[PDB]
Parts: structure tokens; C-alpha cells; sequence
């Protein structure tokens, strides 16, 4: 009934509305640059690591104020009506994609549904930064598709923001063969803009 998608809930966000996930030692850097009827772009960088010396200008401000001072892969997506298309950044523009290294496992995210369901967080027997899952929150039931992965048709659990200003996730719980898998959203918020070259022009 409340049945939505990964694809409707991030289209409601905003120019300038950024978050930083996390999946251990990888940290990525979600931007909505433009938002129209046709079109949202939406910017993702990824680092694997950051300097021990960069660590300190991000504690000393935040991963938006520091991100113009960091030593990765960056990602365009263009999300409409029609399929997505994404670019890579090479040599200061940005370039499609047709060698469909992310693409699929994009559109996947993208097409995940969201039901309503209740909080798994314990078992019973502008910048915001830090522990983002104490916010008031509600938790969201996905599945991933089956496919040629361990994820497939695995459980997932994603949480959002009671505030549906806060258009990106806190939190993402997914089984996996492995055991479960945690992506933690340690900062989000507003009024972000691109350290990147402009959009492309069509």
C-alpha cells in the first residue's frame, strides 16, 4: 500500500542533498545535482581509504566542507522516465557508459521496492554527522532480485528518516551468504554543491 522504491524515495530529495555511506573500509559520496519533470542526476564518488592526515580536516568540519581536499571512481547518474544512463569521469568529462562494469547492479538498487515493516535494530532474547541511526526512524522491507550473486533474493532492511526531508537511508541491513552485511549512512544533508565538472549538456 505504502509500496515505494529506492528510485521514487531518493527522487524526492533536493538539489544540494548529499549523504556518506559506509561498508567498512569503502565510503561513497551521493550528490543530487539537478533535479527537473525529465531528469535528477545524481553523483557518486567512492575512496576506498582515506589519509590519516585527511581524517583530521573531516573531524575538524565535516565530509561536505572537507571534500574539496581529498586525495577514486566518480559516477553521474541520470535517472528519468527512460533507462538510466551513467557516466565516468576520464580526463575531466564525463564519459557514458556502455562496458556495463556498475550499470546493472545500479538499476537493481534502483528498482528495490519498499514496504513498510518493523525495526530489526535489536534482537530481544546543512550536516549531520555521527551515529545517524538514533534519528527517529522507520524501517523499509526490501528483497534483492534473484540473480547470479550472493545477494539473490536475499532480505534487506533499510531505514529512513521519520523526516522526509532526510530523503537518504540511515542504515541498510542485508543477509548474505557471508552473514549479514551493514552499509551505515554517517553523514547527510544539505545545500552540498559538486567539486565536479558541470553537467553534461544535451
Amino acid at each position: 500500500p505504502l509500496q515505494s522504491s529506492i528510485q521514487e524515495k531518493i527522487l524526492t530529495a533536493r538539489p544540494g542533498d548529499y549523504a556518506v555511506l559506509s561498508r567498512g573500509s569503502q565510503k561513497f559520496f551521493f550528490l543530487i545535482r539537478q533535479s527537473s519533470s525529465e531528469a535528477t542526476w545524481v553523483e557518486m564518488s567512492e575512496f576506498a581509504s582515506l589519509t590519516q592526515q585527511e581524517k583530521k580536516l573531516v573531524e575538524q568540519s565535516s565530509w561536505k566542507n572537507a571534500f574539496h581536499q581529498l586525495q577514486k571512481k566518480v559516477y553521474l547518474l541520470r535517472i528519468s522516465k527512460n533507462p538510466l544512463m551513467i557516466f565516468v569521469l576520464k580526463n575531466a568529462q564525463w564519459m557514458p557508459l556502455s562496458e556495463k562494469d556498475p550499470l546493472p547492479f545500479f538499476v537493481k538498487i534502483l528498482r528495490l521496492p519498499l514496504s513498510p515493516a518493523p525495526s530489526h535494530l535489536i534482537k530481544y532474547k546543512t550536516s549531520l554527522n555521527g551515529e545517524l541511526i538514533t534519528l527517529p526512524s522507520s524501517a523499509w522491507i526490501s528483497v534483492w532480485p534473484k540473480d547470479s550473486s550472493p545477494l539473490s533474493e536475499k532480505n534487506i532492511l533499510i531505514y529512513f528518516s521519520n523526516n522526509e526531508r532526510l530523503a537518504f537511508p540511515l542504515w541498510t541491513s542485508i543477509d548474505t551468504p557471508t552473514g549479514t552485511v551493514i552499509i551505515k549512512t554517517i553523514e547527510m544533508g544539505h545545500q552540498a554543491a559538486s567539486s565536479y565538472p558541470a553537467l553534461p549538456n544535451f
